[PDB]
Order: C-alpha cells, then sequence, then structure tokens
C-alpha cells in the first residue's frame, strides 16, 4: 500500500512527460519535412 | 500484490517508450542535419 502510492504518484506524472515530450517530437519533425521541401525547390531553381 | 504487478509493469513500458520516443526524435532530427547541410552544397554552388 505504500510502494503503490510511490509508483501510482510518478507514474502520473511521467504520463504528462509523455504528452510534452511527444508535442517536441512532432515539431522536431516538421522541421524535417519543411527543410526538404526547402531543399527541392531551392534544387528546381539550380536546374532552372 | 496484484495491482502492484500491473503498475509497475506499465512503468517499465512507457519509461522505456518514452526513451524509444526520444530515440526517434533524435532519428528525425539528425535526418534534418542530413537534409540541411547537402541543401548547402546546393546552396553555395548556385550563389557561385
Amino acid at each position: 500500500s505504500a510502494a503503490k502510492r510511490k509508483l501510482e504518484g510518478e507514474l502520473q506524472t511521467l504520463h504528462a512527460d509523455l504528452d510534452e515530450l511527444l508535442n517536441e517530437a512532432k515539431n522536431s519533425e516538421e522541421k524535417a519535412k519543411k527543410a526538404m521541401v526547402d531543399a527541392a525547390r531551392l534544387a528546381d531553381e539550380l536546374r532552372a
């Protein structure tokens, strides 16, 4: 009954840190897709 | 005791899963570091 209090308290925090670190991971992911579409268009101009 | 082994089991996964997802952003952001630096190989050539 003691360790369940110490564990369930920590899991409720670490599940909240899942929410913010997943949000940055998507936000880190969309920078890569913004980079390549910038890389592709500048590749088009160098042909142009 | 049955309530502990459920709770510590879930704590085993998500603490590893947050370690899993944080690897994925590093895998993602290093692709952005790959996708950016080769554009500079294209960018300097056009600027020349």
